[PDB]
């Protein structure tokens, strides 16, 4: 059980690099 | 069980690189 | 069981690169 | 079982590039 | 059980690089 | 400029599932 | 420059799976 | 530069899983 | 620069699993 | 620089499982 929300992010980026992932959530 | 709501991002950006996903979610 | 809802994402950009992927969603 | 709803993304943007995927949704 | 509301963040910056991970969720 | 020479391989065997190559060379 | 010589493998084998690749070689 | 040589390999095997690959070489 | 020479595995064996490589040699 | 010669393994085995790689060489 997870949870985000109303948050917020501001800015020019590089974004994610990921390897290996199970069941997450990515935003970029 | 996963969640997330009314998030906002303000940017340009270089995205996202993922190597192996199971199950998971991506916004770019 | 995954969500998300509502959310806004602002700016041009490099979108996603993803090698391997099982049962999952993508927005680029 | 997986969802997204009301969801906005603005701006240009080179898509998504996928090597395999089995049983996913994309939007590019 | 994980949560996060209504957190910002302001500046352009580097992303992130991870490795392995189970269950997790990432913002860039 | 990439070499391989005077190798062997024994076995029935499944081969090779690639989703993308650029350039590359298989054996199978 | 990449090299492999002389080398021998035995064995019946699953052989492999690749999501994306640039150049590579593949023996299965 | 890399090299391997005259190496040997005695088994039957699962083989390998590879999500995205710069440049490399696999035997199966 | 890299090297390996003259080695023996012996053993049936649950192969490799990898995210993301450069330049890298992988043998299963 | 690097080396590895004549080396043996002998046993059965759960192998390798790697996130993200940067030049190396890998056995299974």
């Amino acid at each position: 059980g997870y949870e985000v929300h109303h948050q917020k992010l501001v800015g020019s980026n590089k974004g994610a690099i990921i390897g290996l992932m199970v069941g997450g959530v990515v935003i970029a």
